[PDB]
């Protein structure tokens, strides 16, 4: 059995075994980093499958769930927040902060999306890059998610730009393990100090929700209103920056689409819509373990074994996207969800904020910057590490 996760073929794609996987055996076992072995399941229909399968569960307590990494098996000791959890405790507590993420709260948001991208394109129009390249990442692709989510949690203006900072360093590939460890409890102790305050005076935002609708009511406590927040600020923002700075390579490797996009913005969700599935930079997320005997394909999982699911490999399934490893923004798309968001109870609860951060970048980027352009030779991108999720760490522009 190959150990898993599989490394990415290079810089840009996926890893080569899903497409012989899918092709020869699409339900397999494979070794994880501690020896134990793991299902795992590389055709679309398949993931959907997994992903809603009420036979299998997410809690990481139960024998044999598939944890990738000797962190995640410490930190499956701690109490579960609703990502971890099965029904219905699963909605039970996602249903408490989920009315933020609805399209028509999202709707609601644009203005201040909007606000948000323009302000930080004009800061990076003023900075310049009179005396060189400037890192796309730091300047922007970085702060819209990050102000955009802690300005939702209740964070004040002020404090922005430190814990953006902060949380960068929690994930950043240069990081030591003391470093990281900091700048995570950084962030906790932050959260622990905006949710007294909101408790105090709420005002309008997520955490003051939780405080007066969940915390002050008994539903949860104070510490369980961090740890959602905290959640809701780690669960997606390094996806979105690197979606954001792999939107912009992408366009740089497909000048023709580029420039329709240019000349037509409204492309942008179809654009958006095309990046989500070709470079799905949270491929390990979909993972269970068996509560009972389940028949996949033609395996059978007995209970207490583990699954990993690949959104990754379900966006370039053949049998449903025609053509899958050629990106294109034009493409007719079939009745079949793409998975970059995951898929059912468990579908990512901001997959309406995160397209509304994305259609907003590249439908204001271009007209912004006409003349952006990455600065270094497209096959020296600085390219996240072949052994982890697909992404961008530092990607030096011109305009
Ligand atoms: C393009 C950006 C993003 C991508 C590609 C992405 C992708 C995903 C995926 C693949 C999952 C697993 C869903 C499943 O279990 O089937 C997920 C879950 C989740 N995402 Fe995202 N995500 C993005 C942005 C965000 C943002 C911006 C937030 C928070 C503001 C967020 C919060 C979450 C949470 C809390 C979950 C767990 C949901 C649950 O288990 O109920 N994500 N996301």
């Amino acid at each position: 059995a190959p150990s898993f996760p599989f490394s990415r073929a290079s810089g840009p794609e996926p890893p080569a075994e899903f497409a012989k996987l899918r092709a020869t055996n699409p339900v397999s076992q494979v070794k994880l980093f501690d020896g134990s072995l793991a299902w795992l399941v590389t055709k679309h229909k398949d993931v959907c499958f997994v992903a809603t399968s009420e036979k299998l569960s997410k809690v990481r307590t139960r024998q044999g769930f598939p944890e990738l990494s000797a962190s995640g098996k410490q930190a499956a000791k701690a109490k579960p927040t609703f990502v971890d959890m099965d029904p219905p405790e699963h909605m039970h507590q996602r249903s408490m902060v989920e009315p933020t993420f609805t399209p028509e709260a999202v709707k609601n948001l644009q203005p201040y999306i909007q606000r948000t991208v323009d302000d930080l394109l004009e800061q990076m129009k003023q900075k310049g890059c009179a005396n060189g390249p400037v890192d796309l990442v730091k300047e922007f692709a970085l702060p819209v998610p990050s102000y955009i989510i802690y300005t939702l949690l209740g964070v004040p203006f002020n404090d922005l730009e430190y814990l953006t900072q902060q949380n960068a360093i929690r994930t950043n590939g240069s990081s030591t393990a003391r470093e990281a460890s900091a700048a995570n409890q950084e962030l906790l102790d932050y959260l622990a100090i905006l949710v007294e305050q909101r408790l105090v005076e709420p005002k309008d935002d997520i955490i003051s929700k939780l405080c007066t609708e969940q915390v002050k009511p008994g539903n949860i406590d104070k510490s369980d209103a961090v740890q959602i927040a905290f959640l809701l600020l780690v669960a997606g923002n390094a996806t979105m920056v690197n979606m954001i700075a792999l939107g912009v390579a992408t366009l740089a490797q497909h000048p023709d689409q580029l420039a329709q996009l240019k000349a037509n913005p409204s492309l942008a969700p179809q654009f958006v819509e095309e990046l989500c599935r070709y470079h799905t930079a949270s491929a390990l997320a979909i993972k269970r373990t068996a509560k009972e005997d389940v028949m996949i394909g033609d395996k059978l999982v007995r209970a207490n074994e583990g699954i990993i699911a690949s959104n990754q490999s379900a966006n370039r399934d053949e049998e449903v996207f025609e053509n899958p490893d050629e990106f294109n923004m034009n493409r007719k798309w079939p009745p079949q969800d793409p998975l970059g968001f995951g898929f059912g109870d468990h579908r990512c609860i901001a997959e309406h904020l995160a397209k509304a951060e994305l259609t907003t970048v590249f439908s204001t980027l271009y007209q912004k910057f006409p003349d952006l352009k990455v600065a270094v030779p497209l096959g020296k991108i600085n390219y996240t590490p072949l052994n982890r999720d697909v992404g961008i760490v530092d990607l030096p522009v011109i305009f």
